[PDB]
């Protein structure tokens, strides 16, 4: 029997409320940017850095959505090729941040232990480690490396699991999402942006091949230049604008757990289902790690491409059914800028928890760390990500719309945003990207 409860719904943010820029909207300015998720904001601050005015218009709150309900392991380990310079360069940019911003982010340099289950993990560890080292970039060496025996004991105090082996990244980051983009859109007012919550960017008016102005629920801004981060909610913002973005949503449960004294400390991940990472206020998060594709209409219009992984391949994804196939059929695909958007309905989108995986979860844990027996649950959440079917953020220009930019599709955007950021501002200022962002271009789905 497929589950039946999984189901998108409006909700409230759990993260640090932002105040609204005082005032009516600004008629222009040099940037406009859709979503003050953590894609938007440390967008923003790079163009804000460079001179230019930016207004960020986010539909509900900061971080309402992904960006506020991550389990938010800032990481580089087994990355791709293309990836690991986004990760690797965020690590950098994330460990002076609290520095730049004159504020704590909730960041915390804090070192990540995956226990290793087999020779044939063991080997997958050690050949990426090897290749992540000799091409790690920007003068920062690689800081992972394997561990056994007393240290590793020593990482993973009171484990009823003999762990021999395991990989260890030194230099992993944790940011409580609660906290992490709320801070950092202070710092963006600071510097000037203005951010307008409760205001959904209906469309972009654009003639002969230039952007003239976006519409809002509020009234429009007059700019050439905009930058589309807006989480989930790109592909239905893009499919009005006649472009197709292939994501797909995935719906996923999230907690947080106290702390006791004994508990090991850091990140941890276990291959018997167990992921905690120690938080900055001393609670636990503590991720399931299983994925829930609830079978909508898109499920159907992009199912070849996810395949590989979509109810295939041997990763931890569950189908649900329910309302939402229903509901995913009469969502409207196109609207007027004068009439009422999706945007405006679902403000704070999320799906409901799963409470059945977040039991079971902190039950592992319990059993392979007795400790937690003694620790209670502090907070329960859902969430949902939308990635791309070839494990690539899209980071790009839209040629069909010159002054365009869209910077989205990733489940790693913790990680990643400060990084993607900085590429994004420079191929909306025609720099040379910090990164090359062609990998992430969305030319690659062309033909
Ligand atoms: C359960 C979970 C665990 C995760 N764990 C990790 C991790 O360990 N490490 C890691 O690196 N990453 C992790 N991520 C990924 C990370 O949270 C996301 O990739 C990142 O938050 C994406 O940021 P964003 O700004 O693109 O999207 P969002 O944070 O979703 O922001 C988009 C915003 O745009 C707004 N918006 C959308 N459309 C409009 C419109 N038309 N007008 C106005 N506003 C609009 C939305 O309301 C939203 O606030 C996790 C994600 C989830 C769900
Ligand atoms: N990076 C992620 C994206 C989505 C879901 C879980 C995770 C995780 O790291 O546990």
């Amino acid at each position: 029997m497929v589950r039946r409860d999984g189901k998108f719904v409006e909700s409230k943010s759990r993260a640090l409320f932002v105040e609204s820029t005082e005032g009516a909207l600004p008629s222009e300015s040099d940037v406009v940017i859709i979503g003050g998720g953590i894609q938007g904001i440390m967008t923003a601050i790079n163009l804000a850095e460079r001179g230019m005015s930016v207004t960020i218009l986010e539909k509900g709150e900061v971080a309402g959505e992904q960006s506020g309900r991550a389990y938010s392991q800032i990481i580089s380990y087994q990355t791709s090729p293309e990836i690991f310079p986004l990760h690797h360069y965020g690590k950098i940019l994330w460990r002076g941040m609290n520095e730049k911003i004159g504020a704590d982010t909730s960041y915390r340099t804090q070192g990540r232990v995956e226990a290793l289950a087999d020779e044939k993990a063991l080997d997958r560890a050690q050949e990426w480690i090897k290749t992540a080292k000799e091409t790690a970039g920007f003068d920062v060496p690689l800081n992972t490396r394997i561990i056994k025996g007393e240290e590793l004991s020593n990482r993973l105090v009171g484990a009823q699991t003999p762990w021999t082996v395991a990989a260890f990244e030194e230099d992993s980051g944790s940011v409580d999402p609660e906290t992490g983009t709320p801070t950092l859109a202070r710092y963006a007012k600071q510097i000037g942006v203005k951010i307008y919550t409760h205001c959904a960017v209906r469309g972009i008016e654009t003639a002969g091949g230039k952007i003239s102005d976006v519409v809002t629920e509020k009234g429009a801004i007059r700019t050439s230049n905009v930058v589309l981060a807006g989480g989930i909610w790109s592909r239905l913002f893009m499919g009005n604008m006649g472009v197709d973005l292939p994501t797909l949503n995935v719906y996923l449960s999230q907690q947080r757990v106290s702390g006791v004294p004994g508990a090991p400390r850091g990140n941890v991940h276990l291959p018997n289902g167990i992921h905690f990472r120690e938080q900055a206020d001393g609670t636990y998060a503590v991720a399931p790690r299983i994925f829930t594709s609830s079978i909508v209409k898109d499920s159907f219009l992009l199912g070849p491409k996810f395949m590989h992984l979509l109810g295939g391949g041997e990763l931890p994804l569950e189908f649900s059914i329910g309302e939402d196939l229903f509901n995913s059929f009469k969502m409207p695909t196109s609207w007027k800028l004068d009439e009422k958007s999706p945007f405006e309905q679902y403000r704070i989108a999320t799906a409901t928890q799963n409470t059945e995986h977040l039991d079971a979860v902190f039950q592992r844990m319990k059993t392979e760390f007795p400790v937690f027996e003694k620790s209670q649950i502090v907070e329960r959440w859902g969430a949902v990500v939308s990635p791309t079917f070839d494990e690539l953020p899209i980071i790009s220009e839209v040629k069909e719309y010159p002054g365009l930019v869209i910077n989205t599709a990733t489940v790693w955007g913790m990680t990643e945003g400060p990084a993607a950021g900085e590429v994004t501002a420079d191929i909306v200022t025609g720099k040379k990207p910090v990164i090359d962002p062609t990998p992430f271009s969305l030319d690659r789905f062309k033909k």
